[PDB]
């Protein structure tokens, strides 16, 4: 809607956050008022973190590789975790922290860089520069009750500043011991903690889960089906109705029920096996009071919400086949529209995982650290078809040769990208199996 | 919905567990409150265990190799079973024990590891580290109660913490034979007890069944589906009904209930064959008095229900083609949204298997522990086809020789992956198939 | 549901057991509140335990492959008796007992490995050791009541203690010649009884029987049948009525009824041949009473329970396609859904099977007792399509010969798999025929 240029106000950052409880609540569908209408929440949210996969840490330089995809075989389904914690809260805040400690279980490996999750309640708030709107100071508080090794119950209301020179940490109650009290010195002059923002907005200061939009229509679907069932319950039985002489003679000779109110005030329900019949007199008369369709029109609302739903989140709709079972036919004929979906959100998160990417990279000299990222095949690229595409270059090279040495490098090229596609596994996510097939063909040499 | 940041209480971990016993009754549809509703379980955790297999343990090492595929071809069913409980009660533990006893029935296996299972409802508490939440000790209790090999009946409750140190067990009853009281050290220094754990979430300490979403789902089709019945066996068959002179006159000279207050006071019933024919005086009337529907608008609210249940557990709508018989058509045509799940299920536990396989590997020198994780077919790659790619590679390389002798690399990966993939037979459980025909190649020589 | 962690009860192994004799009566269809219900028993285990079929023991040792195939030889039958007793009962248990005597039916075969059945009501209880939870001592109690070769009958009540050192068998009436009263060593450390579990469960002791968790649907659907049935005989045919001016003489005039009452108690029925004609007066009137429909909702209920228990058992559509003709449509499309539940199922057997073939080789200096259990296929492995990859596998390697000698064990491996997927035919059950060709051929050279 149109309006003038002298009637708008100021530009304010929105420091609000999601309800993560009643997120995480909707996720489980545990929310008594969107326990019906929360049925569409799994299903998005589950969907779009399938279909993306992890992002595939390509650089150029060999030592730099080799530690991303040591840092991928360890902590992929971490990251798809991440994945779909940042869009189910909004915000998923990830901590990578470099650890020293012995342990039997780690024979070989004596340091190792931990990917630790920090829920988005531990975030109290983020200090943020003014200027260059880089975080420069995380204010994580969280209360850690946990149990003793005997039997004691230990207390203690935890919270530390990270910042890019010193983390400052203190505690109020019983000990800690893996933590030391009092500020110490950071080993680089960066915050290691990577704050991912699903749907981020250039005028909000945290992520936005996808449950925000259509946790509206989750109310209004819910209303709508408890009030249905409710109507149902009352009136979808039909209520036998009997016009007697007498309703006092009439209970008493039936059913022995000599004091009718306090039968009716003793919850005195009467039994009924199914197979009666009405003795009556000439006019008396007994007849079934009958509803066509208690529901009324609520079967078109709950469907209009549905689409509404699935409009909003702008699924493909094969995942909602129960309520369109056409829409299963061809599948793959939808898969465009995934891939449309995917692909538009990816970018949301891939600048994150350069980011974390870096940070690994420097917490571990290197020509560079400028990681680019591929993904997972949303719908596979069939092998026989890019073989087909291979021969069919080759056989078209070597032929009129006036055009150079450039086929080489383009076949080289082909040759590479149809490897990196054969080897990685379509129903394995990731590109953890072109590690192994490689470190493999290694050692066996 | 949003919120202002400043509005928000103190992040604490939760330490709810999941019913166990109402998981595996509504698994084994014996709750008499949800023996209707509860119909929608068994097919969603069976169906997800089952299309996924068991992780297949991949390392460079021959001899690690060995032992974890030896290690399969014992504990494969075991496996299947971790899987099976952690879909259903949420939280699966398992128990590896190295045992050297001797008894005949293993002449050669003098030295086993015990794939052992402990039921979560023998941990009453898990011991967590406060900084790194890593477990630090198990509280075990449970009841042995067992009859003695004579015809004496033993009640044993025995408690007993595992530590990474020690282990420590006490008895509050009668002996028993196989367990030495008190602290006895572990002879390695981490705890033989891994924790699985099903939808994990950061804020949770117990991962959460996915039978949880659903169950108000299954209560509401219990309650809708019981309402529907009571009310059609009360009034869906019809009842007959005579406006008659007389009703006593004409009971006692027909019928002989002489005494009609005593007959329904007595519960008596008349017998009738069907085949009757109504003669009646000319003021008396006789008709029948039916229901257009007994169920009301049931089936509609069933339908529903079952939508939204399919919906939360984003299950493939060929797993319920009774109710969608059009989503027969084309199973193939749904086995993407299959294998989505499967992608994003199996890393759910692939970390646990992770350190399984370390575990054993550790428990029974190596040059790696990192084990990388494969997985069986969702919807495996034709032989035909993949023997297509692999010749079609075969002719397109070996011409334009400028590439070099990295297509010996490419080649001999992609007929390991053949190999992998033709001798991994389809139809059954697991990859005892390729050490069973490894084996018995080496055998043959 | 959830609920808080220090408000669970101390875990109770469960002692309970299937009610054998009711599966035994719903299997073969004879209780009489199920008769109606339980016609859906039968066809889903008789679907699962033919479309999974017998272990293939597989061993790289030549002699303990021969005497395993002689075992399979022997006993596939009662391997699928073993399987079908152990889906209908829950609790199958098999004895396996080597015996030496002659007879002239058995001229070559002096010993014998006789496959002995044990019902699982013979089994009173199981002695466990509460550490290992190995069964320590089976109490086998039957009733032998029998008759004589010339006349006498005979009675028994007979019991035997059987424990791996030794088992002790004493009988209370009746002599039975064969069996040696008091205690008889074993000739083995381990007793000579296989416990097969369907359904294991960690929480429980004993196996579950499939009919369980249907059995609550079974009775509502039998009721609901038993209802509907009872309602139409009594209401279908319509009930013709007069309204006569004088009932009485009416009868007597028609039937010769001088005496309705007296008529009414004698059950007299009149005879209607099909063809009347109703002479009324002015004042008089006929009519019929007729139902719209008697059954009323019942045909909707029970389809519904007919979904509720197809997805309980979750059985693929075409074991049901006389309610869903529309799924025999492609059941070649079904058949993944079927090999899904039966790789879910040969998993809960393939153990206690490898159990059973280490046994059998204890029983008759291998070098090896792992013995590696295959199965039969599903749905058959195309014979054209496999000698299709061999060709393409055969053509594609000879050329660029930089691969190595790997080659060759990949050709010979591939054709063993082929070879033994021809040789075993796919109509008939089992690798019996794999073995006859074998010996055909040895024995032509």
């Amino acid at each position: 809607m149109r309006m003038s240029s002298g009637n708008i106000g100021v530009y304010k950052l929105d420091d609000s956050r999601v309800d993560y409880e009643l997120a995480r609540e909707l996720y489980q569908n545990k929310n008594a008022n969107y326990k019906l209408g929360s049925s569409f929440v799994r299903p998005i949210v589950n969907s779009t973190t399938g279909f993306m996969g992890v992002p595939h840490f390509q650089i150029e330089d060999e030592e730099a590789q080799y530690i991303l995809d040591e840092f991928v075989l360890d902590n992929t389904s971490k990251m798809l975790k991440t994945h779909t914690d940042s869009l189910k809260q909004g915000d998923c805040y990830i901590w990578i922290t470099r650890e020293e400690r012995e342990n039997p279980l780690y024979p070989d490996k004596k340091v190792r860089l931990i990917y630790n999750f920090i829920s988005p309640e531990e975030v109290k708030e983020i200090i943020l520069d003014p200027t260059t709107k880089e975080p420069i100071a995380y204010i994580l508080e969280s209360q850690n009750e946990w149990t003793d090794l005997g039997e004691n119950k230990r207390k203690a209301k935890v919270k530390q500043i990270i910042t890019a020179e010193s983390r400052f940490v203190e505690v109020e109650g019983d000990k800690i011991e893996g933590l030391e009290e009092g500020e110490t010195p950071n080993v680089w002059g960066f915050i290691p903690i990577i704050h991912f923002k699903n749907e981020a907005d250039e005028t909000l200061k945290y992520g936005q889960s996808d449950i925000e939009p259509i946790e509206p229509l989750l109310k209004a679907y819910h209303d709508v089906m408890l009030h249905a069932l409710k109507g149902s319950k009352m009136h979808s039985t039909p209520k036998l109705k009997l016009k007697l002489t007498d309703v006092a003679s009439f209970l008493a000779h039936n059913f022995g029920v000599e004091d009718p109110v306090k039968f009716a005030k003793e919850g005195g329900k009467i039994n009924l096996d199914g197979h009666e019949i009405l003795f009556l007199n000439k006019d008396e008369e007994a007849e079934f009071v009958e509803v066509k369709s208690a529901i009324g029109d609520a079967k078109e609302l709950l469907k209009l919400l549905f689409y509404c739903i699935v409009d909003v989140s702008e699924t493909p709709e094969f995942i909602f086949g129960v309520h369109t079972p056409s829409a299963l036919a061809s599948v793959k004929e939808q898969m465009p529209i995934m891939v449309n979906k995917i692909r538009r959100k990816r970018e949301q998160f891939t600048n994150s995982w350069q980011l974390l990417a870096r940070m690994v990279l420097i917490m571990s000299k290197y020509s560079s650290y400028d990681v680019t990222i591929g993904w997972d095949e949303v719908n596979p690229r069939d092998d026989k078809e890019l073989a087909e595409t291979l021969e069919k270059v080759c056989c078209a090279l070597d032929k009129a040769l006036e055009g150079g040495f450039i086929s080489e490098e383009s076949t080289v090229n082909f040759l590479a990208q149809y490897i990196d596609t054969m080897s990685n596994y379509i129903s394995d996510d990731g590109e953890r199996e072109g590690e192994r097939e490689k470190i493999i063909k290694t050692k066996m040499l």
